[PDB]
């Protein structure tokens, strides 16, 4: 089945467990030594990538035009390994996406693929009191430990999981123009 194989491939080549003072998160390698984590992962001067202490050269928290956070932080890692370029899989615009999946690595016994169903561009939400913009919503009972999880569909890297309430799950949207 090509979409599930695409999912495991994306974890093999583009996923990693980013560890910070806040705990372990699924990091998504986007291109060269750039990786994204939830902004609430709160990455310091050094983070652990798959257990290896790594220095982060620069840390860029992503915000929309009106100053609201996107809950995406772009990390530029000090390390030899280069990530495969998945940018061509990233959407240029906001949209809705039926039958999506979530690729989990951190806090999981092993790389796990969860089907969260239909996804909708849901607008701004309040995560633990904090306004957050460009939210993809889905009706799936996502749990603690899922943050950083890569929302995807065959040939499509849609977003990274950042929150939920036992009922629904929310992902920070990935847009191509952010990785330019
Ligand atoms: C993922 C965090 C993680 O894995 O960290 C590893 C150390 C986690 C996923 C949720 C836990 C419960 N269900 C989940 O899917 N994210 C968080 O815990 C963030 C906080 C929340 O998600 C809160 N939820 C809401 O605020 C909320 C709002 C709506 C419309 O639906 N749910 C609950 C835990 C109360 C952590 C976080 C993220 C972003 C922030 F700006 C602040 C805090």
């Amino acid at each position: 089945g090509p979409e599930e194989e695409f999912g495991m491939s994306l974890i093999k080549h583009n996923s990693c467990v980013i560890t910070t003072e806040n705990g372990k998160f699924t990091g998504l390698g986007v291109y060269d030594r750039f990786v994204v984590v939830p902004t609430h992962a709160d990455p310091g001067k050094e983070i652990q990538v798959d257990g290896i202490t790594t220095k982060v050269i620069d840390s860029y928290d992503l915000y929309n035009k009106n100053g609201i956070k996107l809950e995406i932080t772009v990390l530029k890692l000090d390390r030899n390994e280069k990530f495969r370029d998945i940018r061509r899989y990233i959407p240029n615009n906001e949209d809705d996406y039926p039958n999506c999946n979530l690729a989990l690595l951190a806090n999981q016994p092993e790389p796990t693929i969860i089907n969260v169903g239909d996804v909708v561009s849901y607008g701004n939400i309040l995560l633990s009191g904090n306004q957050t913009a460009r939210m993809l919503k889905y009706s799936y009972p996502t749990k603690s430990g899922y943050c950083g999880g890569v929302l995807y569909k065959i040939g499509q890297v849609l977003g990274i999981h950042v929150g939920g309430n036992g009922r629904d799950g929310f992902s920070a949207m990935l847009l191509r123009s952010y990785f330019t």
